[PDB]
């Protein structure tokens, strides 16, 4: 089945300025998230059907993580992408959607509107434990890429 959640966050920066930073995802979030360590492109030009290899440190132990691009929209200010393979996807799991939009808060800044996907095979059930650390990595992302423009004031 497919199994949709949604959530929103809140960032006093605002959506341009976000969006052109999550543009730089690959380059920031081995900066500051501790486990991330680099983030490769393993083929394609980093637009819908580029294939990333995400390298983390987790209790001590090295991982990969795979990624795939879904869509873009810049005019949207949208980016998705999926996990296709590694730990961050559950046995039972297709697939696992994250899709970030990114709209104009009431007060200039910015609302993320976060939407996460689960594909099960079959009629497998998702594990609770999948996506309670999925919900985080949705927050995680977009915090990341906040922390960074905000400690960066010129570089936006
Ligand atoms: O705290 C975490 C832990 C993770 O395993 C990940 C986190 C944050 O965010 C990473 C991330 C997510 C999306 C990206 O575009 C990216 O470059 C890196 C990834 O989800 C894997």
């Amino acid at each position: 089945g497919v199994f949709t959640f949604e959530d929103e966050i809140t960032s006093t920066v605002p959506p341009a300025k976000l969006y052109n930073a999550m543009k730089d995802a690959d380059s920031i979030t081995p900066k500051i998230i501790d486990d991330v360590k680099s983030v490769e492109i393993v083929e394609g030009n980093g637009g819908p059907g580029t294939i990333k290899k995400l390298t983390i440190v987790e209790d001590g132990e090295t991982k990969f993580i795979l990624h795939k691009v879904e869509s873009i929209d810049e005019a949207n200010y949208a980016y998705n992408y999926s996990v296709v393979g590694g730990v961050a996807l559950p046995p039972t799991a297709e697939k696992i959607t994250f899709e970030t939009k990114l709209v104009e808060g009431p007060n200039g800044g910015s609302i993320g509107k976060l939407t996460l996907k689960y594909h099960t095979k079959g009629d497998a059930k998702p594990d609770e434990e999948e996506l309670k650390k999925g919900k985080a990595k949705g927050e995680g992302l977009f915090r990341a890429i906040e922390g960074y423009v905000l400690a960066n004031p010129t570089q936006y």
